[PDB]
């Protein structure tokens, strides 16, 4: 903890905590966004993909499967590092409202992936075997572990960790959220799409907060940290979907997809300030 | 940390943080019942209370203004509370989801108080002295360090520390809800009366949760505990309605306000399963 009293988002300085009197109107305004789209899974009609988990094939879900345990436990990993340190971190009452309603948020995308698995996978044996990914499956444990590492890292500092966790929302996610999307495309699992829709959406938000906490800050890393964390988490995204979880398993091209993790890593680098790193165009239609 | 891995509340046995296997599901369908109950701010109207607050008399702005004030700090330190404390405790999912949403709910809670204040005062001047009262107003204070002296206190086991805020949210608030209850049946101030119609509901869902978790602890203070910190604060809230801010002020007599608040301390001891401390009925028939 070197100069952290300079710092307007960490510096203890808040012997206020109160609410209207609102200092910062951007981060206010995101958390206004935040609020007004809010929905809970029971807004999701899930009384007919059952059938469609049928018509579909042995590859795809395979594929399906493995993407959604993968989000049954990535969604918690997050929240847990916006308990135990973000929201503590975090002085600014703005930031703390938004921090609050993400992890509701995250806490619902919870039930929804979990609610998903259940309606698709009957069998409660499958079901541990999915729900508990983070250590039945090896692929999921490598991202598992690299975001995990962020949350118990004593050292790293919030500017780091911000963009770690921006990087887990944005780039772990991506590939994924583009699967489904696809699917969509293809007109299959009209409840796994829509839920998709809501998530990939508040995961769009809570990235741009992120970004945006990131810029409220006055010491943070250099350039160059940034530009490795991002392409550490490129390269993990593009194995697991490449290699791990192939999307060719659902008819996509593992090339097209390794150029939009890339798309989406220069996407975040900008909204940080940054130039791009890989200067790629976003190859789905379906994703602009 | 003595015996605290025998606690299912609090030991640390997650090593899943996944959500549907619901284990409780009493803690889980009371998150739903909060999750059902979500509101904004921005569902209050408040374009026509500015109007009221004018033909109101001088000595009821000024138990209300203070009444406000009181609030616009006290959802600050329970918000503080659960977010370095409870919800980092609890290793219990369904416990997590619930506390996650109180803390939306708070913020919300803080916003609308801060909102209502801004409409009745649009002096910048005295804003400023109702918002930090904490520090600006003495009587408030001995309730604002009651509740904050919970949280630094590295000793209390949550156990405690439950009950403590169980008495805040049930206790500290009984008297002004009661009071703007009052005045809704005296037809004044609509603002002020629905907003504290949906806040009182909702610290009523938080106290009966927090009962719930003293519930799931299996080593807790004694009863003779629980009396003293629950007693402390009938005394505290007491003395603040008819001495600090009497509830003559706004045509409340101030012998039977202090058998309300004996009295809802009676039903939070039933609720925490033990027997009544003042075995006295409520007076209020607007209340029941
Ligand atoms: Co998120
Ligand atoms: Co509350």
């Amino acid at each position: 903890n070197p100069s952290v009293e300079d710092e307007p988002l960490l510096r203890e300085n808040p012997r206020r905590f109160v609410v209207f009197p609102i200092e910062y109107h951007d981060i206010w305004q995101m958390y206004k966004k935040a609020e007004a789209s809010f929905w809970t899974a029971e807004e999701v009609d899930l009384s007919k993909d059952i059938q469609h988990w049928e018509a579909l094939k042995p590859d795809e879900r395979h594929f399906i499967s493995h993407v959604l345990a993968f989000f049954a436990a990535s969604d918690g990993i997050v929240n847990e590092n916006l308990v135990e340190r973000f929201s503590q971190e975090v002085q600014v009452t703005e930031a703390r409202c938004f921090y609050g309603f993400q992890i509701a948020m995250e806490n619902i995308h919870s039930e929804m992936y979990s609610l998903l698995i259940d309606t698709y996978i009957k069998d409660p044996k499958e079901r541990e075997y999915l729900f508990n990914a983070i250590e039945t499956m090896p692929c999921v444990k490598k991202k598992a572990d690299w975001a995990l590492r962020w949350i118990g890292d004593k050292e790293a500092t919030y500017g780091e960790r911000v963009v770690a966790f921006a990087a887990v929302e944005g780039i772990f996610f991506s590939g994924s959220f583009a699967s489904i999307f696809w699917l969509k495309k293809r007109g299959l699992m009209p409840g796994l799409t829509f839920s998709n829709e809501l998530i990939s959406r508040d995961e769009g938000l809570h990235c741009d907060f992120a970004c945006l906490m990131f810029k409220h800050l006055v010491h943070k890393p250099a350039e160059q940290r940034v530009r490795e964390i991002i392409t550490n988490a490129v390269r993990i995204e593009q194995e697991f979907l490449t290699e791990a979880l192939p999307v060719k398993l659902i008819g996509m091209n593992c090339t097209l997809m390794k150029q939009y993790i890339e798309f989406v890593a220069d996407r975040l680098m900008l909204e940080l300030g940054f130039n791009k790193i890989f200067r790629v165009e976003n190859p789905f239609d379906f994703m602009e």
